[PDB]
């Protein structure tokens, strides 16, 4: 096509790691749900997003590591790209019970930039809340949504 | 305009029946939200998003039936008749499950054949909450999909 | 950019007031999340999304007059305009655990074609259930979800 539209959500579940001696050999040992990745839940949506736009599937399909969501939004832009796309303009929504995180907006955005080879003015990054409500709002997890457009270069 | 975006979110609760004995007659009953179609999550959002981006409405405006595969064809012929035809579209299924990535292109064959596209146009993708909110509980599932429409 | 798209969400936690009478004075005693906007989800998932769209943040960025959203929204538009962007069309989907809301739709989409300066056939409103599921299900509070499309004027 000439331009793709694309959408990603995901949900980072907050864990926490902590420090055990059993048989007396010191053993790391995992509370909350089992990560495999870094919790990039921003980056994470919008890699769904853009290989949503382009039909490649999710995230799911990058790598038959994954520590590092940026390698992995790279290799989705890689892909993009191969079938003739570059990015149109990208806009996230980070959902969680925080407050200050403008600060670091801006430095998101350089950084998505950066990654997606495209001039910041191209990406949009904001955050809301719940108000106190759902799993967010009880600071149980965050999570992200995503939305992407595609063109052909 | 000749270019239009479209948005949808849907939510099914599971449900379910067993048989009661009242009276010396079996009657069944229902436990949980009831239901008033086959529950694809998928296609509903679908169709929302579809009906949505040509302005017509929703799912509700349809028919003033359970199926949801006719409830999208009814849909994309609508947004025919204004003149548009499918650019693409992207579904996120949202729910607690694991292998869902089998029957993925299954789905995705099925939803070219509705919106008369082809399956490159489509795509679709699940997701999960990590146990997190009601479809981590596992209490019922939901979708979120987006639709770009074309002038035909 | 010639075409540019957008995404908001937000949410409004219910929260009621009771008068008191407290050291021998009446004073207003607030219950639940503390307002500070009409609570207007559908208004303001749609300014994030415009501003979304031209990557200029989001409605918390707006007057540095939130008790009214149309305001909010009409200042939105504002901004992207003078960016040169007009609304190509814009869809939102209401999340509320509430039935009779269809008769008040057509009066939104009219009101939002005004202050968007379009036509109401640009401008969609929907509303579903999460069939009694989740926050909104419980009725602790209503939810919006809204994308926008926004064209080189
Ligand atoms: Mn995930
Ligand atoms: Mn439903
Ligand atoms: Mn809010």
């Amino acid at each position: 096509s000439l331009i793709r539209i694309g959408h990603g959500f995901d949900v980072h579940a907050f864990g926490e790691d902590r420090p055990l001696i059993i048989g007396g050999v010191e053993v790391p040992y995992h509370t909350g749900f089992i990560a495999h990745s870094d919790g990039d839940v921003a980056l994470h949506a919008l890699t769904d997003a853009i290989l949503g736009a382009a039909a490649l599937g999710d995230i799911g399909k990058l790598f038959p590591k994954n520590a590092d969501s940026r390698g992995l939004l790279r290799e989705a832009f890689r892909q993009v790209q191969e079938k003739g796309y570059k990015i149109g303009n990208v806009d996230i929504t980070i959902i969680a019970q925080a407050p200050k995180m403008r600060p670091h907006i801006d430095a998101m955005r350089a950084k998505i930039a950066e990654d997606l080879q495209c001039d910041i003015e191209q990406v949009n990054v904001k955050a809301t809340t719940t108000e106190k409500l759902g799993f967010t709002g009880r600071q149980e997890g965050i999570a992200c949504e995503a939305v992407a457009l595609l063109i052909r270069q």
